[PDB]
């Protein structure tokens, strides 16, 4: 009958565990460039709404808007004074 | 009769199902890159107008 | 979402509206 060698079943096992272990390691590979992709396509449409806005005068529009209240206000506390 | 081997076995489970996943990972790859050439597209575009 | 609608605008019109309503609440105390 042949004598087990220790050693050998403990090197088999780990090159199985190590085998098993790979795809983990491709499946977190495949996670992370969808996690990239979907991120560069937020900033796509971050950059997409950035010159829609700077495209017309929205940009502008809302700091008139700004000066126009601030001056409205100093109106008012002047009437109230 | 032949006595069957349940480590050769799954040595070639795994091996079958990581050639599965090597074509999944290309098409991540392939959608990152497409990610990627959109949203310089879109700075060019912005980049132009800015121009 | 937040650009896209005058929520920021919003908070800063809210924020000088209250500024302009402190400055009056503390003429009216004086």
């Amino acid at each position: 009958q042949p004598q087990p060698d220790p050693v050998q079943e403990q090197l088999k096992q780990l090159a199985v565990e190590k085998a098993q272990l790979e795809n983990e390691e491709l499946r977190s590979k495949i996670r992370l460039n969808d996690a990239q992709a979907q991120k560069a396509m937020a900033e796509r449409d971050n950059k997409n709404l950035d010159y829609l806005e700077q495209e017309s005068g929205t940009k502008h529009a809302r700091d008139l808007e700004k000066m126009k209240a601030q001056s409205q206000g100093n109106q008012q506390l002047e009437i109230t004074k």
